[PDB]
């Protein structure tokens, strides 16, 4: 599709057989997800936002539906304002910034 | 331009006199830049994000340059860790995602 960004772009993806709202958010390196179970082991990871850095857990290679298109990669988990998609999965959906 | 997302969508802005860099975030609702002084009255806000919130300087109708473009709107300034062009700027580019 095509996202203006009159309001906040938010998408459906289905993560762990769950739908959930997430927000594209090209100023993110990585994809955070809000506390969920998620399958295998995970590392620590630490990250900044705009408020400072938070301890989030590291799981890889995790399949995410977004817009019914399939990616695998990295996702963190950890205390976040909402679900974030950020550039390691959105260039998986050869997502591009138009203007 | 069409930027992809294989790095940080960082572009040259032009601000209250003063040139700096900024990363274009479609997540972010507002714009926020660095703690630096700009005309006119401001009001105080908490903004949040991840790591917690920020204290910020609110300031109006401000005319802010991107990559040629000129573009009128709030401005946020704090301690923000890196310089962030918002939605409510984006938007008056004509900037979409698009996948
Ligand atoms: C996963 C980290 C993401 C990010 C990284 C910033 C960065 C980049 C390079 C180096 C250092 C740091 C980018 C980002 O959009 C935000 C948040 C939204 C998730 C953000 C950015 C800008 C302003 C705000 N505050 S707000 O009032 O405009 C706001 C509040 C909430 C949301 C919501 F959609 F996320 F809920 C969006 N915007 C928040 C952030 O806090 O850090």
């Amino acid at each position: 599709p095509q996202i203006t960004l009159w309001q906040r772009p938010i998408v459906t993806i289905k993560v762990g057989g769950q739908l959930k709202e997430a927000l594209l958010d090209t100023g993110a390196d990585d994809t955070v997800l809000e506390d969920m179970e998620l399958p295998g082991r995970w590392k620590p990871r630490m990250i900044g936002g705009i408020g400072g850095f938070v301890k989030v857990r590291q799981y890889d290679q995790i399949p995410i539906e977004i817009c019914g298109h399939k990616v695998i990669g990295t996702v963190l988990v950890g205390p976040t304002p909402t679900n974030i998609i950020g550039r390691n999965l959105m260039t998986q959906l050869g997502c591009t910034l138009n203007f």
